[PDB]
């Protein structure tokens, strides 16, 4: 199965090609990821152009084949059982009262690499407003990613809305509508209907001066 790729440690690369109101921008992330304990370890760089939005609106866009599935739910894994061919992963992401971001995906191994190869696009973004106007905290809450088979489509199907918190003292929501659809012929796990409780922490490096995104994560599958 895709699943043998995953038991050491991954190294990881990440590349984002954004445009946001027409704003060019690249991204490159690199490190590590630990399926045995759905742990991940990266770092962002902005590397083209100037950031337009906010870093933690980038942070669902920016490989949930990292993910711990406990031993009784590993036949749930679509994720890991895609590789190494990989998989798309398309997002619409609803910013309530705001513009949209459409991201597309694909995460694959190139050689003993994960990589994670994104295009998005945002627009109708407000000047003055939440992502525009980099009022976001850099934070993170937890939040539960619910997961269903659609069978007919060959993939999974995946929403949750997320909670940035804003210096105001309100909440900005995002509302993710996710699919993924196998890259490959061979066959995938369609699963049970579950979740993934993922647990983020946004940092900083002391030494690095390019404007950048430290990020730790743990995910968990859950709910069977």
């Amino acid at each position: 199965k895709g699943e043998e790729l995953f038991t050491g440690v991954v190294p990881i690369l990440v590349e984002l090609d954004g445009d946001v109101n027409g704003h060019k921008f690249s991204v490159s992330g690199e490190g590590e990821g630990d399926a045995t304990y759905g742990k991940l370890t990266l770092k962002f760089i902005l590397t083209t152009g100037k950031l337009p939005v906010p870093w933690p609106t980038l942070v669902t866009t920016l490989v949930q084949c990292f993910s711990r599935y406990p031993d009784h739910m590993k036949q749930h894994d679509f994720f890991k059982s895609a590789m190494p061919e990989g998989y798309v992963q398309e997002r619409t992401i609803f910013f309530k009262d705001d513009g949209n971001y459409k991201t597309r995906a694909e995460v694959k191994f190139e050689g003993d690499t994960l990589v994670n190869r994104i295009e998005l696009k945002g627009i109708d973004f407000k000047e003055d407003g939440n992502i525009l106007g980099h009022k976001l905290e850099y934070n993170y809450n937890c939040h539960n990613v619910y997961i269903m088979a659609d069978k007919q489509k060959n993939g999974i199907k995946v929403n949750f809305k997320i909670r940035h918190n804003i210096e105001d003292g309100s909440v900005q929501l995002a509302d993710h509508y996710q699919q993924n659809t196998p890259i490959g012929d061979g066959p995938v796990l369609l699963p049970d209907n579950h979740y993934l409780s993922t647990q983020s922490a946004l940092s900083k490096d002391p030494n690095e001066k390019r404007d950048h995104m430290v990020l730790l994560e743990f995910v968990t599958a859950a709910g069977i």
